[PDB]
């Protein structure tokens, strides 16, 4: 009972592109309407040729698509991003269902970190939740910070470390307080939009994969 | 409109009996009974299981709550107050801690219910020193989360050298705010495994829901006398 949007791309994996992947992943995820944004035609011709559907509108997009197909404020939406072909449906329905059973706004979706290098990443995100599943914080530093493991071992890592897999819910309507809302400034210095989420006081709720 | 309750920390291993120590003609804990005064607070009780430091207390005229946030939370018992009364914190080891942050962390926690404070970091040292706790808030100065790890992360500057600091880090400093309930509520908590993992007491508020207010403080205090030195020092600073 969700709605799926890809913004999305070109590639080959046994003569299908990439972008027809995830469109199929996200078909069996079992959403009411998939919708892919782009502003490109080479994502059109594929997609309209593979039988999806097309929304023609930097994340803004898919609030356009709130409008551009006039989805009701409660609908529950998925951004899967486009260049995720191999993600498992199973998640997908995962982060739609967590939504509408937490206390609703924003969702994502979080994995075990279990390799050192990955938990000293900054490229890897890692993020923190209380006890109900809310984050408290994304970062690109190892966090939460084992004290007594990482004292002096950058090599040994304990069962604490998530890192945040780019799918995310929505309630529609509140895709567009995420375009009105102007531009945190720890988003800058983190480098993670989603923070402008927590820097206005809203909370997000996190699926462990 | 606030009261004051000093931990005197006796226990010490480079500075036993941190309170009794003279400091010009007066005990320490004297002269942090002295910076509460000047705070402006309705009540200051001295927590302590130490006979000596109550009656060098009492001689000076503080009030004195004798016990065995553990500690605190007989004073809270012993003297028990409404849930409205804020509530601050202030070391017995600190006794030039600036009376306008005392104040100041009862106001901001006048508009929540825990609250607390930070200075800038300004050298990259202590930014990435896992003993300087930093904090990130949000938008109302609410703590969004604490760590010994350098947040926020700087990608960009960062990914350069760690050599050079932007102006976004804060330290936390170990002066705390309360409501004077959520300290009951806060005694009743089960350890949370955050905590234990960050070894940051503080994140338990942060694991079970509860908010903190995290203020910049007006001016940078003084860190607490644990050694001779800065004993010391501060019989020449006072």
């Amino acid at each position: 009972h969700h709605m799926v949007i890809i913004p999305a791309p070109l590639q080959d994996i046994n003569g299908k592109p990439m972008i027809v992947h995830v469109l199929e992943r996200a078909r069996e995820s079992g959403a009411d309407r998939i919708i892919v944004a782009t502003d490109h035609e080479d994502v059109a011709r594929a997609v309209e040729a593979a039988g999806g559907e097309v929304c023609m509108t930097g994340t803004e997009r898919l609030a356009e698509v709130v409008e551009k197909c006039a989805f009701s404020d409660d609908t529950i939406i998925v951004n899967i991003q486009g260049d995720e072909p191999m993600i498992p449906p199973a998640i997908v329905r995962q982060v739609a269902e967590n939504l509408a059973a937490s206390s609703s706004g924003m969702a994502t979706l979080a994995v075990p970190i279990h390799d050192a290098e990955e938990a000293f990443n900054p490229n890897a995100v890692k993020v923190v939740m209380d006890a109900k599943g809310y984050a408290l914080y994304f970062s690109r530093a190892t966090i939460p910070w084992d004290r007594d493991r990482f004292a002096q071992s950058r090599e040994t890592i304990g069962d604490s470390l998530l890192r945040h897999i780019g799918i995310y819910g929505y309630r529609a309507g509140f895709i567009r307080r995420y375009v009105s809302w102007a531009p945190s400034p720890l988003e800058q210095i983190e480098m993670l939009e989603q923070l402008r989420v927590l820097w206005y006081g809203e909370k997000i709720h996190v699926a462990v994969a």
